[PDB]
């Protein structure tokens, strides 16, 4: 069973992941899982702590998360990871700044 701080880290962790926008598109799929580095080395050149969704969903299902900062504290890192490699004119950018502010929503909601 887990733990009440871990069905609160899994409601901000869903609300992330299934957040749709008005077509219908869970903008979280491309921060799902990180390109290798073997794929494309250079986004490991430019962005010094990598992160993704894989990452903080397996350390949430850890009971590693003390609270909900600590959790929030990573989504940050990977979106505005995503900003830093990113144009502000691409896709990947602007999916990350919408999923950012979800976040933040959510955390207020809750
Ligand atoms: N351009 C990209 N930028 N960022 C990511 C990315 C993925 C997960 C977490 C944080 C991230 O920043 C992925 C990208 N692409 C995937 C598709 N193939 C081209 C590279």
């Amino acid at each position: 069973y887990m733990t009440p701080m871990q069905q609160k880290l899994n409601e901000v962790y869903e609300a992330v992941k299934n957040y749709t926008d008005k077509r219908g598109r869970r903008l979280s799929a491309i921060f799902l899982r990180l390109p290798s580095r073997s794929e494309l080395p250079d986004y490991y050149l430019t962005i010094k702590k990598p992160m993704d969704m894989e990452k903080i969903r397996s350390h949430m299902m850890a009971n590693k998360y003390q609270d909900i900062d600590s959790m929030v504290e990573d989504f940050v890192m990977m979106f505005n990871n995503a900003c830093t490699y990113n144009e502000p004119e691409s896709l990947i950018y602007k999916d990350a700044l919408v999923l950012h502010k979800v976040l933040l929503e959510t955390r207020r909601d809750l």
